[PDB]
């Protein structure tokens, strides 16, 4: 997250951290078994880290749990990154507090100008690298439709919505993807992907989750 602040150990208790050895994506705990990310998070051997604050140090609220199954959205597209959604069951049911809880799915898609939480372990910088230890936090508007195509000419599927700032300095970045973008309590976005961070007119690019809700219950309730 770029020019963001740092959330507080576990004030975002939905946020969890894929692990393969090495944090390398975000994700969001939709039930105590399963987890939503995006699928260019995609990879075998995921553990999931849920509770978590400092990814570096072990501060007692943590629950790591090896994921069981993976599936990725049957019609995800790589090179446009169309349906960049993924669904991860966990090993075991994670147990479910204050610290460690689940976001509900949206009933409704959330309009352009609704202000959202962003938040995850990614680069905190548009040029050079600097990865934070601790869940950086960010408060952005989804931004309307024709400045996201403006701004994504021919890129823009009715799959994706646009949230930041046209003026920059304040973004996802690298290693936040798959991470939740949070509106009114609901889960409404995943981290999906940009043009590098932070950039003037080069706002971050989200999953749009209210139309995967159906795909969703569906798949968990048969999996
Ligand atoms: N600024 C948007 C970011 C770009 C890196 C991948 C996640 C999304
Ligand atoms: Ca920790």
């Amino acid at each position: 997250i770029v020019g963001g602040y740092t959330c507080g150990a576990n004030t975002v208790p939905y946020q969890v951290s894929l692990n393969s050895g090495y944090h390398f994506c975000g994700g969001s705990l939709i039930n105590s078994q399963w987890v939503v990310s995006a699928a260019h998070c995609y990879k075998s051997g995921i553990q999931v880290r849920l509770g978590e604050d400092n990814i570096n140090v072990v501060e007692g609220n943590e629950q790591f749990i090896s994921a069981s199954k993976s599936i990725v959205h049957p019609s995800y597209n790589s090179n446009t990154l169309n349906n960049d959604i993924m669904l991860i069951k966990l090993k075991s049911a994670a147990s479910l507090n204050s610290r460690v809880a689940s976001i509900s799915l949206p009933t409704s898609c959330a309009s352009a100008g609704t202000q959202c939480l962003i938040s995850g372990w990614g680069n905190t910088k548009s040029s050079g690298t600097s990865y934070p230890d601790v869940l950086k936090c960010l408060k952005a508007p989804i931004l309307s439709d024709s400045s996201c195509k403006s701004a994504y000419p021919g890129q823009i599927t009715s799959n994706m919505f646009c949230a930041g700032y046209l003026e920059g300095g304040k973004d996802s970045c690298q290693g936040d993807s798959g991470g939740p973008v949070v509106c009114s309590g609901k889960l409404q976005g995943i981290v999906s992907w940009g043009s590098g961070c932070a950039q003037k007119n080069k706002p971050g690019v989200y999953t749009k989750v209210c139309n995967y809700v159906s795909w969703i219950k569906q798949t968990i309730a048969s999996n």
